[PDB]
């Protein structure tokens, strides 16, 4: 997936944008822009609403200006987005015709979204037991773990969707420049791996603090406190608030607070088993391939739709892969979760991912693993054998929040 | 002008809870979203969460936070936050984290062109009179309201208001200064990433 990145990066023709005009400026040093043919395309969260071509004609290391034609102004809400690409029509002796050399992506006119949602007569039922709560809503079913606080299962119809619980995640299994030169025999104490293993943040147990079941007018409040604890202290706490309506919709909100003291988390965010194997995942956010942080620049915002073996990354040796950020809907099977979010989803839980050393033992596990993050350190890269994560992109802030919508 | 989306009431176990949104918008263009939740409990303590949305195409807001006229006028303020003096996100490194306690007036700069002015950053609690505010929050507390400030030329034109102005943010813009003549705010201090979140809690 890196290749993506340096590609964009090393890209012969860069871009600016002011107002309706866009300024293209070459960065080859003896060739003119005989072979370039630019394609631009409007887009209202994923849809298109306008686009076309204007062929390029730029002198070495000059500038071209490009007037876009009176663009389109939807009031639905919304935020529009230009993306244009370089396109070679002709093909060469080292690329195919059509091949694109560089592109770029702007954010045009946004409207907010005011529309009062729509309300539903229905009311979601709460049962108490001294087990659990659970909210009924039509064939719809939730379930809470009072001894444990989270989410532990979910029922369309009489089928379970769940095979692990609905529970908060600190952790990535560690990638090579998480690790660097450490190994059991020589420890390097200033990984980020051992910095989070002697903090003890992979072994952490969570405390269950508070669990409280409301009745509102027209929904069903569930509030959760935990603390993250290792031999004593305090290393996470998360306090949510869970809200089922009367159309089926969970909304979920997080606050964390991460100990000062403590090296800073690899992420901040929830993590489940889902019963369902889907074939496709189609999700509005960067794409189509793999994107971090600190590596999300060749990524474009677009709806992307690809097979689930390809949002798992197969580096040979195993690790945290296939996140995909800045995304505002996720779909899978019958699920779909909404906010701005990053996410990666595959076969493979991220404990195995860590105690595997090669791809080729990996073994798929039943069902699917959905990690949903707030927040995602950066991967770093300068060197692979000491600390390289630059500290824009490491998640020192000590409190986080976030939401997220799941519905069916 | 701030256009009402919703304002509900409930009851919980023990807590009384409610929720607002509003829309403020100018010539068919909205700007922001605020939706907030107050939760009042049987220690009488008020809790307030906000998450505002701000276009993505609108200039980034000088200030993401809550204002109002406290009827109380105090001697002294005390808080705990960045201090003693005045200090803004991208002027802030003299500052230090502390219990600070000075009369009112030294909560206001007198600058001879009066403008916004005498904020302190990153304060965790805040207390005037009777009142206390707790989170992570920047605030300023004078005598003069943000219109009186922008609409007068001269400092010694400026006249005390009736009770007390407070301007509680959670987010606030830096004040730039590598020149006067252009806009200088690093982008590191604008309001641009679009989504905020912040809590107080107002007891007393």
């Amino acid at each position: 997936p890196a290749l993506t990145e340096a590609k964009h990066q090393q890209q012969f023709f860069q871009f600016r944008l002011s107002g309706q005009t866009i300024e293209v400026t070459s960065e080859y040093l003896f060739r003119h822009s005989d072979n370039e043919l630019l394609h631009w395309m409007v887009a209202l969260d994923g849809k298109p609403l306008a686009s076309g071509e204007v062929p390029l004609d730029v002198a070495p290391q000059g500038k071209q200006l490009i007037e876009l034609p009176e663009l389109p102004q939807p009031e639905s809400a919304g935020q529009l987005w230009l993306t244009v690409r370089v396109v070679q029509p002709n093909a060469t002796a080292w690329s195919e015709a059509g091949h694109i050399s560089a592109w770029q992506q702007w954010r045009l006119a946004e409207n907010l979204s005011v529309t009062l949602p729509a309300a539903s007569h229905a009311i979601p039922h709460l049962t108490t037991s001294e087990m659990d709560f659970c909210i009924e809503l039509g064939n719809k079913r939730w379930q809470f773990n009072r001894q444990s606080g989270f989410l532990s299962q979910m029922w369309i119809g009489d089928k379970k969707q769940l095979l692990t619980p609905l529970r908060d995640q600190f952790t990535r299994a560690p990638l090579d420049n998480d690790i660097g030169v450490s190994e059991a025999t020589r420890i390097d104490p200033n990984a980020w791996v051992e910095r989070w293993k002697a903090a003890g943040h992979y072994q952490a147990e969570a405390a269950l603090l508070q669990c409280t079941a409301d009745t509102l007018a027209d929904a069903v409040l569930i509030t959760t406190a935990h603390a993250w604890q290792h031999q004593g202290k305090t290393l996470f706490i998360s306090r949510k608030t869970y809200r089922i309506d009367g159309s089926g919709q969970m909304a979920i909100t997080v606050d964390v607070e991460v100990a000062s003291d403590t090296p800073h988390p690899a992420r901040i965010g929830l993590n489940c088993q889902l019963a369902q194997v889907a074939e496709r995942v189609n999700w509005l956010g960067l794409g189509p391939q793999e994107n971090y942080p600190d590596r999300l620049t060749a990524a474009c915002f677009d709806r992307w739709d690809l097979p689930l073996s390809d949002m798992y990354t197969p580096y040979v040796f195993p690790s945290e892969n296939g996140l995909r950020c800045g995304t505002r809907e996720l779909n899978y099977g019958p699920h779909q979760w909404r906010g701005d979010f990053q996410f990666n989803i595959s076969r493979y839980s991220q404990q195995q991912l860590m105690e595997t050393s090669h791809r080729h033992l990996l073994h798929a596990e039943e069902g699917t693993w959905l990690n949903i993050d707030g927040f995602h350190m950066g991967i770093g890269g300068d060197d692979s054998w000491s600390p390289s994560v630059s500290a824009e992109f490491q998640l020192s802030a000590g409190r986080y929040h976030y939401q997220l919508v799941w519905c069916q």
